[PDB]
C-alpha cells in the first residue's frame, strides 16, 4: 500500500477486532433500546438513552474502519454476534449491563494502545487517546452514577423507580 | 344512486355499524373524561388524554360517514348507547376500559377490512389500512404502555400513583 | 361531595336531562350536516352550517357536564337517540326541523332556569342566562331568518332557491 | 431486464392498456374545455373545470408510464381516439359525459386491481390504491354532485342555470 | 401480550427473520461504503453513496423492530453475518452486488407480504406497501440504472468510468 | 357564428390538420421522454428535455385550438397517431428524429402560412409568425447543434458520449 508507513501488522489486524467489537455493543445497545419500548416495560426514556449509546458506538467503529484506510489497513468484517440477551429484565439490569459492556470494551481499547505504544505507533496511540480513552471513562462513570441512583431508589422491585428515574434522570 | 360503483350493500350496512361503534366509542371516552374532572378524582391530565380519544373517534366515525356519501351509500344512524359506567373507579380501571374497547374497535374494523377483501372493494380496504388499522394499532400500544406503568407503579392502591402518572406521562 | 352546597338533587336530576338533551341536538345536525353532502343533495354550505351547529351543541353539552361537576353533582350519560329522520329532504325542512329543535331545546333551559329559581340556585340561574339562553335566542333568531328567506325564494321546488341561498347566505 | 421482479406480463400488458385509456380520458377533458370556450358556449369556468381534469388525468397516465419502467415492463403506446363528440351539447351534457367517463376509467382500474391481486402483485395493487382508486372516487362523486345541482337548477333549458353554476360552484 | 390481536406467530417469526436480513443488507452496504475509501479505490462519491443505502438499511430494520413491539410480539436478534467480500473489485461489481442484494431483500418482503395475506393481517400486509415495497422497487429501478450506465460506459476496464460515474451521477 | 370575419374554411381546417400534428408531435416527444428513463438507457436529463418538448408541443396545439375559437372556427379533433417507435435506439437517434419531426412541423406552418396569405388572413399569418414561426426555426437550430455534438463526441458507439452529452448540455 503505497500510503502504508510504521503500521504494525498486528495493528491492523487489533484494529479489526475492535471494529467486531464496537459493532457487536452497537447491536448490545439496540437490543435495549428495543427492549425497552415493548408494552410491558415501556420506559421511552431509557429506550431513547440506549438507542443513543448504540449511535456513538456506531460511531466509533466507523471511525475505526476509517482509520485503518488512513494508515492503508485493510478492513476485514466478521459476524456481529447477537446480545446474551433479549430480554433485558429491568432498567437496573439493562444499566448494569451496559456498564460490564464498557469496561469490556474499555479494556479492548486500553490493550490496543498498549499494543500502539509496544510498536512505536504514537499515531495510533493519540487516535485512541483522542477519540475513545476519554469517552469511555465518560460513558462508564454515567453508567456508574445511573446504576448508583436506580438501586438507591429501590430499583427493580420499587414500582415507582424506574418509572421516575426514566421522567427525572433521562428525560 | 349515479356515483355507485362496486360498492356492495353488505358493506355499505357494515359501514352503518362501524359509524355507530366509533361514535359509541367517542362516548366512551366523553365519559371517562368527565369522571376524571370529579372533585373525588381531579387528575386533571386523565381527563384531558381521555378527551383526546374522544374526539380522534369523533373524527373516525365522521370519516366513514363522509365515505358511505363518497360510495354512494346512504347513512343510518341508530341510539349512541350509554358507556356500561359513569364511575370509572380509577386511571387504571379507566385504562384497562379503553384499551378493551379499543381491541372491540378494531376487531370491528378488521371484520369489516374482510368483507371488502370478500366483496372485491380495494378503495374501501385502502381506506380502512390508510386511517383507521394502524391508527387503532398505535393507540392499542400506548393504552397498553400505559396500562402496565400504571401496574408497575401498585395503582389504583398506591397513592402516588396515578398522581405521578397523570402529572409525568399525561403532561 | 364536599364541594357540594345550594345544589338540590331536582337541579342535579334536570342537568343530567338536559345534557342528553343537548347532546340529542348535536347528533340531529350531526345527521343533517351529512345529508347535504350527498351526492344527490351536494349543498355544501348547508353542511357546513348544520355541522357548525353540531359543535356548538357539544360545547353546550360538554359545559353542562363541566357544571355538574363544579357544583358535586355526579353525571349520569344515558342513550342518545338517533334523529327522527335520515333524510332531510330538503335545504327548507332542514331548517325548520333546526328552528323546531331548538325551540324545544331552549323550553327545556327555560325550565331548567325556573327550577334554578324556585330552588334558590343563582348560580344555576346566571350560569343559564350567561351561556346558553341568549345563544337559544341568537340561533332561534337567525334559523327563523333562514326559513323565511328559504321560503320567499320559492324553496324547495324553485331549483335556484336552495341553490342560491346556500353559495350567498351560508357561504 | 435486470430490474424486473414478481412483475407479470399481464400486469406489464394492462398497465398499457391503461396508459392509453388514461391518455383517452385526459383528451375528452381537452375536447370538452375547448368547447366551453366558444364564442356560442362561453363558460369560462366550466372550460377551466375540464382543463384542470385534463391534466389531473395526463398525470394519471404519466405515473402509469413511470410505473412500468419501474418494475421493468416496456411502454408500448396505441393511437389515442378522439372523443366521441367535438360538440358538447351544454355543461350538464358534458358533466354527464365526464361520470360517465370516470366511471369506465374506474373499472378499469379497479379490473387492473384485481388483475394485481391474482398475480400476486402488492407493489402495483398498493401503487394503484395509493394514486389513483381514491381519486377516482373523489372525481366521481364531485362530478355527481355537479350533475345533481345542475340538474336540479333546471339546467340545460333554463337560461340562468349553466351561468350561475359556472360562476358560483366553478368560479 | 396485552396489545397482541390478529397477529400470528408466524408473522412474529417472520418479521424476526426481516429484521435480520435488513441488518445484515445494512451491513453489506457499510463494507461497500468503506471498501471505496480505500487509498487505492477512493471513489468518495460511490462510498457516501452505499453508507447512504446502509442507513436506509438500518432504518428499515428499526421500524420493523418498532412494529414487532407495537403488535405485541418478541423481537429475538440473531447473528449479523459478514458480507460474502471485504473487497468489492470495482464500482461496478459493487452496484451490481448490491442489485443482487435489494433483490432478495424484496423477495423476503414479498413473501412476509404473501403470508401476512395468508393469515388475514391487513395491517401488517399495508405496513410493507407503505414504507418497504415500493422503497424497494425504487432502490432497485436506480441500481438497474447505475448499473447499465457504468457498463455502457466501459466500467470496470476503461480508466475514465468509474472515475466520471462517481463525480457526475453519485454527486 | 357571430364573430366570423375574413376566416375561410380552408383556413379552419387547415388549422384543425395542425392541431392534430402538434397534438401529435407532443405524444411523440412523450414517447421519447420515457424511453430514456428505462433502466437500459437512464439517461434523465435527455428525458427531461424531450418531456420539456413534449409540454412546448401541447401549448402549441392548445394555442391553436384557441385561435380556432377565437376566430369562430370549430375545432374538430382526430385520433392522435401513435409514434412510429417505442424504441428511440439512442440519444443520438432520438435527436434526429425530433429534428425530422420539428421540420416536418415546420413545413406544415409554413404552408398554413402560405394558405393565410393566399386567402388575405393577416390575422392568422401574424399569429403564425409570432408564435410559431420563430419558435420552430430556434428549435430545428437547437436539436441540430446536438446532433452535431453527439455525433462529433461519437455517440451513439463511444460509451461515454450520451452519458457525458446528458450531463453537461442538457444539465
Ligand atoms: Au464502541
Ligand atoms: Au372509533
Ligand atoms: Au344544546
Ligand atoms: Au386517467
Ligand atoms: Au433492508
Ligand atoms: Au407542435
Amino acid at each position: 500500500s503505497r500510503v502504508r508507513q510504521n503500521f504494525h501488522p498486528d495493528s491492523e489486524a487489533a484494529i479489526n477486532r475492535q471494529i467486531n467489537l464496537c459493532l457487536y455493543a452497537s447491536y448490545v445497545y439496540l437490543s435495549m433500546a428495543y427492549y425497552f419500548s415493548r408494552d410491558d416495560v415501556a420506559l421511552n426514556n431509557f429506550s431513547r438513552y440506549f438507542l443513543h449509546q448504540s449511535r456513538e458506538c456506531t460511531e466509533h467503529a466507523e471511525k475505526l474502519m476509517r482509520l485503518q484506510n488512513q494508515r492503508g489497513g485493510r478492513i476485514r468484517l466478521q459476524d456481529i454476534k447477537k446480545p446474551e440477551q433479549d430480554d433485558w429484565e429491568s432498567g437496573l439490569h439493562a444499566m448494569e449491563g451496559a456498564l460490564l459492556l464498557e469496561k469490556n470494551v474499555n479494556q479492548s481499547l486500553l490493550e490496543l494502545h498498549a499494543l500502539a505504544s509496544d510498536k512505536g505507533d504514537p499515531h495510533l496511540g493519540d487516535f485512541l487517546e483522542t477519540y475513545y480513552l476519554n469517552e469511555q471513562v465518560k460513558s462508564i462513570k454515567e453508567l456508574g452514577d445511573h446504576v448508583h441512583n436506580l438501586v438507591k431508589m429501590g430499583a427493580p422491585d420499587a414500582g415507582l423507580a424506574e418509572y421516575l428515574f426514566d421522567t427525572h434522570t433521562l428525560g
